[PDB]
């Protein structure tokens, strides 16, 4: 199973803690930057879009419904969660690789 992470912020430290965590998960993590970007990428899980789990973590309220929006359109399993402090982003992808996808979660790292 595929396991990526989009995150929206303009603080350029929680990208960094973000991307702490999902190093040490092994993660493919995607920094986005606007609504083309989030679409961009949605677009590209499209491919793998048979075994593929996405985490978003949105500064905003908007960047959170926008985000959705464009996934539900594409028919993408996205989970949209919203994080102003960066320890708030580093539980959801703490979460979300733990689960390692499906419950029967085997070794794996990208």
């Amino acid at each position: 199973m595929l396991l990526y992470v989009l995150i929206i912020s303009n603080d350029k430290k929680l990208i960094e803690e973000a991307r702490k965590m999902a190093e040490k998960a092994n993660l493919e993590l995607r920094t986005v930057k606007t609504e083309d970007e989030l679409k961009k990428y949605l677009e590209e899980f499209r491919k793998e879009s048979q075994n593929i789990k996405v985490l978003i973590l949105v500064s905003n309220d908007e960047e959170l419904d926008k985000a959705k929006e464009l996934a539900q359109k594409m028919e993408i399993d996205v989970r949209t969660r919203k994080v102003t402090s960066p320890d708030e982003a580093k539980r959801w992808i703490k979460e979300f690789s733990e689960e390692g996808g499906s419950l029967e979660h085997h070794h794996h790292h990208h």
